């Protein structure tokens, strides 16, 4: 029922957190992609890290339900352009693959994961 389309990463965002002793930077990828409805559109931006996307790999993987449709989608695994090109292909066809799969792409996961419930 949800309609995902035109997902792609279109650059970082390079952040900050606390570590409890001090300060360390880090990176969030910024996903954007479309919603349809029966003719509207609705636009969405969403910066996850990559262990965000690992965590939302395992926490399918955790569920048989859900792990049996992904068993074939290459996902993560826990400058230098061509590295920084090939993961953000990688990850992009990562959920692509999740989207295109109704019973993970409707996934409470995925949606949380997607800021869309």
């Amino acid at each position: 029922p949800v309609v995902i389309q035109n997902l792609r990463i279109t650059g970082t965002i390079t952040a900050r957190e606390h570590s409890g002793t001090g300060f360390h930077p880090y990176t969030l990828y910024t996903v954007k992609y479309e919603t349809v409805l029966n003719q509207q559109l609705a636009y969405h931006t969403v910066n996850r890290r990559y262990r965000e996307f690992l965590n939302l790999q395992t926490r399918l993987e955790e569920k048989p339900d859900l792990r049996k449709f992904i068993k074939n989608v290459k996902g993560p695994k826990k400058m230098d352009s061509d590295r920084v090109e090939a993961r953000k292909s990688l990850l992009e066809s990562f959920l692509k693959q999740l989207c295109a799969i109704p019973e993970i792409g409707n996934s409470e996961e995925v949606q949380e994961f997607l800021a869309l419930n």
